[PDB]
């Protein structure tokens, strides 16, 4: 060991490693005795895959490049595939390619292999047609999900039903061959959810201008002989009622996570009347923020047990048995598990992670309790003494309100820092911004501890699971509520004597990158900071700025430009964009359809002039968030060389960036 300056240590963490580990397995799903899951492939043009687990613990992509498993429903990409076992010929599977948004049929076991086709037609149309959600009923040679149809040039300019599509690829060119199960008279819909007996569908509804977590109502409607829906009506929720998942338990019985309590629990829900009885009261959710069609924080099996993942702050999948109100969750290393489930027999198979490992595959068993590894298995690309030991801290600000945040100290087997200096630290805000970052083993943030600089992830006011009250406090106070808080959880570890109050910096991406910005803007607490595709013009925003989903986002984070309009002009970045004093980098994906790089345009013709030395790295080919390995290097080398030069430390292995007035 020897000492050496604070930002300066040698790590065997390269911004290479980050970028390809980076993601994590997604959208699980049982097929029969296989397990299959949606799988990032950074190095190959940032596509993700399908994995294949078979019951022998065989594991491999199904599909080659360049079929890229994701879509832009929602623009953030609902569940995006199905399948089903058959008796013969191999599981039946489908998937959205996310190159032409068309939903495609393929048989892994066929002979030959997979050999995708298509089952869905193309419009040129505004966005045109994208699809999410499905559910396989080979029964009735179809697929069910939710579509989006392009109706207009515009961004909301697009109806969303619930559809079926042949399986036979009638429909491949040919709309009229496509089914609307449901009409379009909700603006946002999920995909359906048939009961045992098939003869009742369910699916949550909602529009502008709410979100999800605001309120969505559960729609239900008789599926006939024939495969239509009949008598649709609203079953339960409404605009103040967040009901996040809705499951037909494999007896019949009807499932859902609402809020109606004040934080998310499960209630089993008359199929009839709607009405709804508790299953496990909890201050602790059993659900999260609907960002996208299909996901899944728990799932009823076979045996009458339902599995969970739940949890105040960090949730952890457990077994629930609804007749004793007995909860118990599975042991293991892993501290954090994902918004993704799936059963199959007695078995419960989630992702889960630790500060230790990066998501693996996770399967608990109901009937020894045991949790075990089954996909994805992690394996420590260096020594694991060189991941940062994270400290689960809730801060306490000046009016006595917690704030939650996670705390990772410079950490390193090789180094230790100048007896007479302290580590600067990078306080980050998570994106959203209603939801919230877990504490487990992230590269990216081992990058920076491993080389000497502390780490400080916020999960600020209006965060997700601490219930529907904390997610409440952002309700039109973004700027100012996420902003202070993590500004407190900064100058708190400063004043504490563990971090350099002189070398603090701010970065975020999305509305992480808004509470960079804005803190850059509104205070002078940080030596320099990093934002990635920011929202920084609200009133560029509000006008037709931003996909459909998030086009009346700014209702419930400011307040309706009905009633706040100077609100829409006086926290917006860009307009003081004269009040940064500091260095900053904007990071900006080209074809990024939630926050346009018009956003940074704007801002970086504001600061021109103003003497701020800055840099701007946009990048042809990436949407909102970075996809591939290449553009992850490039913005990772070079968010650690603006800290590298702010800070006064030299950091080779990494390019000097550029900065300019």
């Amino acid at each position: 060991v020897s000492t050496a300056p604070y930002g300066a240590w040698q790590s065997p963490i390269d911004a290479a490693l980050v970028a390809s580990r980076s993601g994590r397995p997604a959208c699980v799903g049982a097929v029969g005795d296989e397990v299959w899951w949606v799988a990032p492939r950074p190095a190959e043009a940032g596509r993700a895959t399908l994995v294949r687990r078979r019951a022998d613990g065989a594991e491999e992509s199904a599909l080659p490049a360049p079929w890229n498993v994701r879509n832009r429903v929602f623009e953030y990409s609902g569940f995006p595939w199905a399948g089903v076992p058959r008796p013969a010929g191999g599981p039946l599977l489908v998937f959205t390619h996310f190159g032409d948004q068309r939903l495609y049929a393929f048989e892994p076991d066929a002979p030959g292999g997979a050999v995708p086709r298509p089952l869905t037609p193309v419009s040129a149309v505004g966005g045109g047609l994208r699809w999410a959600d499905p559910v396989l009923l080979p029964e009735r040679g179809e697929v069910w999900c939710m579509a989006e149809e392009f109706t207009g040039e515009g961004p909301s300019d697009v109806r969303r039903f619930l559809a079926a599509v042949p399986l036979d690829g009638s429909a491949a060119a040919d709309r009229s061959a496509v089914r609307e199960l449901s009409d379009d008279a909700h603006r946002f819909v999920t995909g359906p959810r048939l009961s045992p007996d098939g003869r009742q569908a369910v699916w949550l509804a909602w529009d502008h201008p709410r979100m999800p977590w605001e309120g969505t109502e559960l729609k239900t409607a008789r599926v006939t002989e024939d495969g239509r829906f009949a008598d649709t009506r609203t079953l339960l929720g409404g605009p103040e009622e967040a009901i996040a998942q809705a499951e037909w338990a494999p007896d019949g019985s009807l499932i859902v996570a609402t809020d109606r309590t004040g934080w998310w629990n499960l209630h089993r829900v008359d199929p009839a009347t709607g009405a709804a009885t508790q299953l496990c009261r909890r201050e602790e959710e059993f659900a999260g923020p609907l960002w996208t069609p299909g996901m899944r924080w728990f799932a009823p099996l076979a045996n009458g047990l339902i599995a969970v993942v739940h949890g105040k702050g960090a949730a952890v999948l457990g077994i629930l048995d609804p007749e004793s109100g007995e909860l118990v969750d599975a042991a293991g290393p892993w501290t954090e598990w994902a918004a993704t489930l799936t059963v199959s027999g007695t078995r419960a198979v989630g992702v889960a992670a630790s500060p230790r490992t990066a998501y693996e595959v996770v399967e608990l068993d109901t009937v020894t309790g045991r949790a075990r590894t089954i996909g994805a298995r992690h394996t420590d690309p260096v020594d694991p003494a060189y991941y940062p030991e994270p400290q689960i801290r809730t801060f306490t600000a000046p009016d006595g309100r917690e704030i939650h945040a996670h705390i990772y100290p410079p950490h390193s087997p090789d180094f230790t820092g100048p007896a007479d200096e302290l580590p600067p630290y990078v306080v980050m805000a998570h994106g959203g911004p209603t939801s919230r970052v877990p504490a487990v083993l992230d590269l990216d943030v081992a990058y920076f501890t491993s080389r000497g600089i502390g780490v400080a992830d916020v999960n600020y006011g209006g965060s997700t699971g601490y219930g529907r009250a904390y997610r409440e406090r952002l309700r039109g106070r973004w700027g100012v509520v996420d902003v202070e808080d993590c500004a407190a959880v900064a100058t708190a570890l400063a004043e504490e004597g563990t971090a350099d109050r002189a070398r603090l910096a701010v970065r975020g991406g999305s509305a992480g990158g808004w509470t960079a910005a804005s803190s850059l803007v509104s205070t002078d607490v940080y030596a320099c900071g990093t934002v990635l595709y920011p929202v920084l013009d609200l009133l560029g925003w509000a006008d037709g700025g931003t996909h459909d989903f998030e086009s009346r986002y700014l209702d419930f984070l400011i307040g309706s430009f009905e009633e706040f309009p100077e609100r829409y002009r006086d926290r917006a970045p860009l307009t003081r964009a004269d009040r940064v004093r500091v260095p900053f980098l904007l990071l900006q994906g080209l074809e990024d359809p939630v926050c346009p790089p018009e956003q940074c345009d704007r801002f970086l013709e504001a600061v021109a002039g103003c003497g701020v030395p800055h840099a701007y790295l946009s990048f042809e080919g990436e949407g909102h968030g970075f996809r591939r390995k290449e553009t992850m290097v490039r913005a990772l080398e070079a968010e650690l060389s603006l800290y590298a030069q702010v800070f006064g430390v030299e950091v080779a292995g990494v390019p000097l960036l550029k900065l300019g007035e």
